[PDB]
């Protein structure tokens, strides 16, 4: 390598992603958040079980120190079929969840989102499935990652203590 060129991109929140409109929005607005970042589809046998888990989690820890930020993608088994706008709608009407869902993205191959690509190049895992997840700590690197069949059970400990530092950090630092 050379020194110079090492670890050029060190934060998931330095990326531009399209929103579920397919306006540009900077993550960098989730800077100083703990972020559980999701794969989700609205067309799998997965998709009721997360959502519903994902906005106990988001209601329980957000909005301030926490966001759930989900990427739909029509990558595992065709899971996500509707355009990116229904994705949200869907997701607001079946499950009134208030966290952020952006604009269907690729995960695998050539075109795969850099934003989601800098996740797995983090962590070695690519997702297999729908519904992979993806911690991020207030400094916008990745340091977990569970499986889809991982319960909610294993993933709010890991949550819980990542923002209990925030609160204490945001209380008594500058």
């Amino acid at each position: 390598e050379n020194l110079y060129f090492q670890s050029m991109i060190n934060s998931f929140y330095a990326f531009e992603v399209k929103d579920a409109k397919g306006r540009t929005v900077s993550l960098e607005k989730y800077k100083g958040k703990v972020s559980l970042v999701v794969n989700v589809a609205s067309d799998c046998q997965l998709t009721d079980r997360n959502y519903l888990g994902l906005k106990e989690l988001h209601k329980e820890f957000g909005p301030s120190h926490f966001s759930v930020l989900a990427f739909p993608c029509n990558q595992f088994g065709e899971s996500e079929p509707r355009p990116s706008k229904e994705v949200e709608s869907f997701a607001r009407k079946n499950y009134g969840v208030t966290f952020p869902i952006f604009h269907k993205i690729k995960i695998l191959g050539s075109e795969g989102e850099p934003a989601f690509r800098f996740l797995v190049d983090s962590s070695k895992k690519e997702p297999r499935w729908n519904f992979w997840k993806y911690l991020v700590n207030p400094e916008g690197q990745v340091v977990k990652f569970w499986r889809p069949e991982e319960p909610i059970e294993v993933i709010r400990p890991d949550i819980a203590a990542l923002v209990r530092q925030v609160i204490i950090k945001k209380k008594e630092d500058l």
